[PDB]
């Protein structure tokens, strides 16, 4: 009966029920996007409605819509026509991507340029990317894929390996016209291979791992109920997915003696951008909106017992609409399990002659997602003494091109001929918070040094200093790490035992946030990438940082102009927006498929608890 | 057989008899260190020389000495006297730590102080506390410890709860004379008990936790040859235990196909200082040198299976002295196991068909020590990959004083009444260096932003640089993440297949150094806590980063005169020290034991490899 359970499969068979009674859903449409809303702000309001939202393409060319409907009610609320070229395209389809190859074969630009470099159009794979906003104006209103290619040698080979670089094409994937063809001269193309099942490449495999084994021989510690509605060592909370953000969590609370607090109203990584740093044209226009573009929950993998989750797993198989509206089921797709996480807290005391060790424990929800080359891993930790943790793994095969002759300042060298572009893998994590309620504040806190002198006369004083933010327009900041920089997310009218507010303090990783050129085309679309934390004013509309609708979308939606309604955010319902990423300068190591390398954030509690929250961990 | 191997019983038991027929162990002695020595320099050392390194107190006021003797050739090598008014007063004695209470419980002032507060002498515990160098020109030459006081209602009654502020003494151990009570006014006395095991505090323990089994049914993947011979995954390494340094680490390898290719020749944490930012002249004094001062491997934790070290454990029981020669062994005092540690690798390919995923372990090796109030772990840690990580668990119980009426701006409060000074815990990793060899250098990589224009006209590159450090007068550096600024440790005269020089990559958490006044004594005494990294050229009398004699010892010891030599370190033999820690504002929830924080530091290989080391990983 919970407003936040998992969709349903006769919820997306009535989604599409009711979009083809209203006449939104013949044979010349696709949904590009369908996810359910969350309820609005009200205690109770509606006793039961659910709502959801869908983009729905026209294969034909005529406007896409963007439409809800109360699946409750068996209604459509609103249906409203899209201007793309204004207001941004709708999120790539799945069976665009196969159109880019299959026209390429066919042009005789694209043709000629694979004789000049004697290849077989039958063996060039052709990877298709989005294409963003930059010179070209005949893009414009216009749904364009670019292609780079790659040759794989047989059925089983790795393409990664052989880059075709000096070669772009640009493909109108609705017209099913090849715009542009850029040849700027021939590479030679990489010979070695990448296969990295190959016994050749990998010599006899190891046989001195012996097994670890981990059981719970009466099974775990958290309960699930309706569904994805979990309880675990005091904490609650409802499990989600949508296909564009993935795992999204809903009403994370904390049980203290008799009372529920809130912490988190819903978390979920709201955007994730991968910039290229390579000059060349061929690729000098690369940058992945994971999220926004590709909608990473659709790309979700099944994940095996034993290799993808060890342990006692429990698993939730999110349900999902295909371009048709029909139910397709993501088996295995979210693993849930408690995990061992070490010494807890530990004192042996001479004094009193008490020695005392606890253990601690971490409940784990975790998805992983693969988009062409890259696979991701998305991990959130909830932890005993209070702490909530996010992690995103990258791994997969790094994305390659030719290594020039002499050298290159923006490209490393991994094989011989084997070049990989530097770039980025930046997210945002949006976090409606809810400390102890909703109405909360924010504070930067820095370190402060302190002079020798009067009353500080041995010059060993330090300090630290609090500054709220109070209106939007003040609550863009940046990362200081040599100052201890930490944000505290507070409830100025929820106190302590000691008469202080409660809170809880967010711990960056102090990366470096988006490098590309402020005027860059890049850096207008992926903003909120320029900066590490922003505060908003909580609004139904304001979902994403990047806005709606990402694809071939310039500049003018998202965070920066949310933040120019400048709103009241100290003591109010506000919204946690951190920035946050890796820097690939890629290394010989990551070749031929890359080790798992990891970025993140934390939340602690800061004066929420009367007292530590794990006295009652007994010592088993 | 190795000259790496752990102390045993016998070599001690031969070294007292060594001193005491020499006529240096007589009962006015204490031995206050005592240590096996590294072998020196040389690829060739054949003939087994085993050689401990001891410093003799005096109790009756003669010169401390510093000797040297052979156990395998049953002689002492070198003995001097030691002017410790010049460098430095010998590590603090555990039998001097009673002294201290009792001599303070017939001073007539001592006694004043606390009935004026109507506290029972007989309650009332005194930590003793190292003395630092201040204003007290009466104190130069002597070994003066400094006492503060804590209430200790009943015989298990956590004393660290009522602290008695306002009251120090200082008291010269070897005289037994007290040589001031200072008392700046009378603060109450916090009432409420900190006593984590008793029920009323706690409430009903949890019953909802189930078991985790770990099991390694065929038992672990490494072995242990020669007592402290290590091989796993491909890595060797040999694990030593020393009583200043704790865990160290020699030899670490990896065996990369037919050859063993060194990667650090030693490994530990050479300092670790905890100085209080709390400018009242009660505690204004107080910083804890736990390695030099106290040493943090005499007070080693024996570690209890299923609670301190879960699954399939190895222990080492190293054996160090007492202070009058005997041997006493540490049992269970380091854990070694192997973890699982998530995925390793992982991708599914489109064009291939080839799903992949592999899983990642890392090898364990830790102990734990109790100073007073504060439990501290270390962590080492090898991983498939080749990363090699450290971590350090700070947990124990805080530090605390009076929270004064009208609050203060370097101190916590607790609960009603109790304070906890802010200060912070910073360590020293000393990382003798010896990549593919000997000849390295280091090189400082900082991100490298490109602004849009020619040759960049998209706006999108970016690049990094490299800057050799090429003379220890330029190797002292500071982090600075905003730049993404890491260390490279490579050997220029060793290539990967792609004829660049093998390195690998240092990775710090950019935490703040050191916050007093440049001015202060902690500051010129723990002059290397002031910087992230530095880099010298390796001397074999050149093993701690505050020098040999820590205690009492005025100042610039250590880096800052070994770094004055301004010695060559562009392709020789390089020792890293990277300065690393945590700044404690305390939190409500730190009481009253404190939930684990962590800090640590990683290297991973940066073109060390020819590809991927872990190729050969089967999928189990
Ligand atoms: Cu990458
Ligand atoms: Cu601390
Ligand atoms: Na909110
Ligand atoms: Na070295």
């Amino acid at each position: 009966a919970s407003p936040f359970r998992l969709a349903s499969a006769g919820e997306i068979s009535e989604v599409q029920g009711i979009l083809r009674t209203a006449g939104l859903l013949g044979p010349e449409k696709r949904i590009a996007y369908l996810g359910v809303l969350d309820p609005a702000r009200g205690a109770g309001s509606e006793a039961e409605d659910r709502r959801f939202r869908v983009f729905i393409h026209d294969v034909s060319g005529a406007r896409p819509q963007e439409v809800t409907v109360s699946v409750t009610n068996g209604t459509v609320i609103s249906a409203v026509e899209l201007d793309t070229a204004a207001t941004g395209e709708l999120p790539v389809l799945e069976e665009e991507f196969e159109v880019v190859e299959q026209l390429l074969a066919t042009d005789e630009r694209w043709l000629k340029a694979l004789a000049a470099r004697n290849l077989d159009v039958s063996k060039v794979r052709v990877a298709p990317l989005s294409a963003g906003v930059f010179e070209y104006a005949e893009e414009r209103g216009r749904r364009i894929l670019r292609g780079l290619a790659f040759v794989q040698d047989f059925p089983e080979d790795s393409a990664w390996a052989h880059p075709v670089d000096g070669l772009v094409a640009y493909v109108d994937v609705v017209s099913k016209e090849v715009t542009r063809v850029i040849d700027t001269g021939v590479f030679p193309v990489p010979a070695e291979h990448g296969n990295y099942t190959d016994p050749e490449l990998t010599g006899p495999l190891r046989t001195t791992q012996k097994p670890i084994s981990i059981t719970q021989p009466e099974g775990p510690s958290f309960t699930v109920t309706g569904g994805n509605h979990i309880e675990w060592e005091k904490w609650s909370l409802d499990v989600g997915f949508d296909v564009r953000e993935g795992v999204v969590l809903h009403n994370i609370a904390f049980r203290d003696g008799d009372r529920l607090r809130p912490i988190i109203n819903r978390a979920s990584i709201a955007e994730m951008v991968v910039p290229y740093g390579d000059p060349s044209p061929i690729r000098s226009w690369q940058n992945y909106f994971d999220t926004g573009e590709y909608l990473v929950g659709q790309y979700a993998n099944s994940l095996e017992l034993g290799c993808d989750c060890l342990g006692d797993i429990t698993y939730l198989s999110p349900v999902i609409s295909d371009a048709f509206g029909n139910p397709r089921e993501i088996r295995n797709g979210i693993c849930m399990h408690e995990e061992d996480w070490g010494i807890l807290a530990k004192h042996s005391d001479l004094w009193s002659g008490i020695n005392y060790t606890r253990r601690n424990r971490r409940m784990v929800i975790s998805f992983f997602t693969t988009i062409g080359n890259y696979d991701y891993g998305f991990y959130w930790y909830l932890y005993l003494d209070g702490t909530i943790e996010f992690e995103a793994k990258a791994t997969g095969v790094v994305f390659t091109s030719a290594f020039p002759e002499g050298g290159s300042d923006n490209i490393s060298q991994l094989a011989p001929g084997l070049g990989a572009p530097f770039h980025q893998h930046i997210f945002s994590a949006r976090l409606d918070m809810a400390i102890d309620g909703f109405t909360n504040r924010v504070e930067e806190e820095d370190v402060v040094r302190q002079t020798m002198g009067p009353g500080n006369e041995r010059g060993n004083a330090f300090s630290r200093k609090r500054t709220v933010l109070t209106r939007e327009s003040e609550a863009v900041r940046e990362a200081d790490a040599r100052t201890g920089r930490t944000w505290i997310i507070s409830n100025p009218e929820s106190k302590n035992r000691l008469n202080e507010p409660v809170g809880y303090k967010l711990h960056a990783h102090n990366q470096p946030t988006l490098l590309a050129d402020p005027g860059s085309s890049i850096a207008r679309r992926a903003a909120f990438a320029t900066k590490d934390l922003w505060v908003t004013r909580y609004a139904d509309d304001e979902r994403y940082p990047t806005g709606d609708f990402v694809n071939q979308h310039s500049g003018g939606a998202g965070l920066p102009s949310y933040i120019a309604q400048d709103r009241d955010i100290d003591g109010q319902d506000i919204v946690v927006w951190h920035t946050f990423g890796l820097t690939h300068f890629p290394r010989v190591e990551d070749w031929p498929i890359m080790p798992v390398d990891t970025v993140g954030f934390k939340l602690r509690p800061e004066g929420f608890f009367d007292r530590s929250p794990v006295l009652d961990v007994p010592a088993n």
